[PDB]
């Protein structure tokens, strides 16, 4: 078993809430054993000193675009609204693809780049969605990217996604990028079957995600209500958007969250990106439900969209959870580094009423136990006995940090660098000393950097 | 010439920020002493006497924080104050540095350590000068603060500024400033000439200079602004106060029957010797105004926001031609020293503001120069924030070969939209190398935080 000794902050998001100081955790094989103080090394294999760090749950990223890491910080992407983005985005990936610069040998790199890059920042779980990459499955995406998840040790969610509904039938997609539903369904019925790991600890899953619903035929969401049902896997959409509503009322004449409910998407199966704008009144509906919702705030201000209800989901006790999406509209996978944008752009909001704000603890759990329920995983996102040994610590004692009274609130408020000092996951230890334990760094960095499509 | 000049080589990006807006790859930067004496391809390394690999390096004029509040370094991350407005929030922070002071806690020996820490950090963020003020530090006077803070600085090798603050207008007469605690202008008047006699360094390069800094128009009395205006005058230094903070007008109107912009007209402040802090919600039709008179702005994203103040209008200031630079603040209100990081705040939390007019939004550009030769001009330094031939050798670099920037196309964007870390690679001040590979060159950064770490009041 592997000791980690005397840490000085554990958080454990459990059920109370507890934290401990000068607290150690003991880990065998995949799961935590223990989280206490004074743990005993009888029968440990390797005892290490976790004097000086913060411990967390491994950090969740409920939301990744891996595809989208050969999309950063392009000048012509910098400032658009959403159309615009959408449109350079849609025409990249499809120009790249056609042109042969985006095969699945390429995508593997970007996904082992962005995944290790997840890794150094605490994130020990990604579920990653390719919704606007058309050829993304003629291009045996999801293959490479769960192998580039697999070699890496990170655990992993692939959602399918898609656009089926395409511009002559009134999609915002257009017609180019548009695959029949039954290739869809086809698709994701032959990897479930393939990669999907349903047990506790399980390492990949797979998980069914039209785009939404100005994008996707209802047929579709029927038949992933179906799957879900027949094979225990999970549901995600996008949600709320801005021009979501308009668009929901002119092509079906409802909302779409009566869309959802009328095509079997009101349920406690489903995670639901972004929610910026519902309309009040329909909140309690979401609990009801028991439909999850992912706090995006990186896109959500990039795109001029503004500031989700929160702190409403919380009130109405929805589960809410964390994500980046994707590295053309964030432009990062730090997830840490998000959080500190999310405390700060909702305060302006309710300038005269603090309580409302958002707190660094909330956000923390957001990023992992929220996360880790959106993803449907109650093995994860908790430092306690049973739960699996996924952790991530932060060094405390950096020139950058001191004078911080509350180490949770530090994470958040300060620092030069989100790096992570110790990364555990599935009770291997993959980042030591903020430095990769099994992946070649500089050698991942060349290789990756050479198939960028230029 | 020199013999020993110092080379940085073959530089992937180079951003000038010079009157051209020029930018260079695979570009070098020839140093001799303080000044920079060339910016391009090739340069020669005759009188060099040591060459620096740039190789996978940005390289940037040196950042300028043009607002620090150095004692607040020990009062990060306080549950108490997580989520507070302006009011309480200010009564906690002038609670904890009157009571900290009072009993002994919060002396120069404890000062210059707090010092030495947050400006090293400061160094390890790409910046390379800062301007420090002491509004919410009523003892700091008594306590020999900017003493203790030109201390720390000058050890590091930071190019720094003192800017003296005061809170000359007593509860008495309606102001936050606590008649056991007011100075009276002729006191405050004689310790800035003082300092000014002791400290400053008018010359171009100089590495320590003082500023004038009452903290605002609710604070201070019209005969400070008056004496300030002269010595400004007399003595060729900076004004700044703060400006247009959420309640400001009110109090004006109060007090003075007129708005803060028109108290600052009338009192001799509306020139191009000031600098002013936030600049959150001004009347629309006195922005040309503030541009006429020639003033400066630091916009203070992560403070505004933790404030639940909102968004000053930058875009406007810049439409109209105002100088803007930018700034922190101190740790109570941000709670890092991370300018670079600040940016990527202020990049996003903008735009919301604008849904469908990307064209007003900030870009990566706009707000690296906000952060360089903005905030430069925000100082009155026509030495610094550029990287051109005859300035201050003051350059700050960063990696872009890690593995959290592969896959940027534009190196600039990249440095405020993507990463893992805002860690500058390479920091240069006064010509001097300070950080290299991350490290600081003559610091030492475990003894640093070992001993201010023992001294943060408990």
């Amino acid at each position: 078993m592997i000791l980690i000794r005397g840490l000085t902050r554990v958080i454990t998001f459990d059920d109370q809430e507890r934290e401990l100081e000068d607290a150690d955790i003991l880990i065998d094989g995949p799961k935590i054993v223990a989280v206490g103080k004074n743990l005993s090394d009888r029968s440990v294999s390797r005892t290490i000193d976790g004097r000086g760090m913060i411990a967390l749950p491994g950090l969740i990223n409920s939301h990744q675009h891996l595809y989208e890491g050969a999309m950063r910080a392009i000048p012509q992407l910098e400032r658009v609204t959403m159309a615009s983005w959408l449109e350079g985005v849609l025409t990249r990936s499809a120009g790249w693809w056609r042109d042969g610069k985006f095969g699945p040998d390429v995508i593997r790199e970007v996904a082992r780049a962005v995944l290790l890059e997840s890794l150094l920042g605490g994130i020990t779980t990604v579920a990653d969605q390719h919704p606007f990459f058309p050829g993304a499955t003629a291009d045996s995406y999801i293959d490479a990217t769960i192998e580039a998840a697999t070699d890496l040790g990170i655990r992993f969610h692939a959602v399918r996604s898609s656009m089926t509904l395409g511009k002559s039938e009134g999609g915002f997609c257009d017609d180019l990028f548009v695959e029949p539903v039954d290739r869809v369904v086809q698709h994701c019925l032959g990897l479930i079957d393939q990669y999907h790991e349903p047990e506790p600890f399980g390492m990949v899953r797979i998980a069914l995600g039209p785009c939404g619903v100005p994008y996707d035929k209802p047929e579709l969401f029927e038949a992933f209500a179906q799957m879900a049902a027949d094979y225990d896997v999970r549901l995600h959409t996008h949600f709320y958007e801005p021009l979501d509503a308009g668009m929901s009322d002119h092509l079906y004449g409802m909302t779409p969250w009566r869309f959802l409910e009328k095509h079997g998407w009101a349920s406690d199966r489903v995670w639901l990106a972004h929610a910026v704008v519902p309309p009040r009144e329909e909140i309690p509906e979401f609990a009801d439900a028991g439909v999850a919702i992912a706090h995006l705030i990186a896109p959500d201000l990039r795109m001029g969209w503004g500031l989700a209800p929160i702190r409403e989901y919380l009130d109405a006790g929805i589960t809410v959870g964390f994500g980046t999406t994707g590295s053309a509209s964030n432009d990062g996978g730090n997830l840490l580094g998000d959080l500190r944008l999310a405390a700060l752009a909702h305060r302006p909001a309710d300038p005269n009423e603090p309580e409302k704000w958002l707190s660094a603890r909330e956000l923390l759990r957001m990023a992992t136990r929220g996360s880790a329920e959106c993803l449907g995983r109650p093995d994860l996102g908790v430092l306690e006995e049973g739960r699996a040994a996924d952790i991530a610590c932060w060094r405390l004692d950096g020139v950058d940090r001191v004078g911080v009274h509350d180490p949770a609130i530090g994470l958040i408020m300060t620092g030069l660098s989100d790096r992570a000092s110790l990364v555990v996951v599935n009770g291997q230890v993959l980042v030591e000393n903020e430095r990769p334990v099994l992946a070649d760094l500089e050698r991942i960095v060349a290789n990756t950097t050479a198939l960028i499509p230029k």
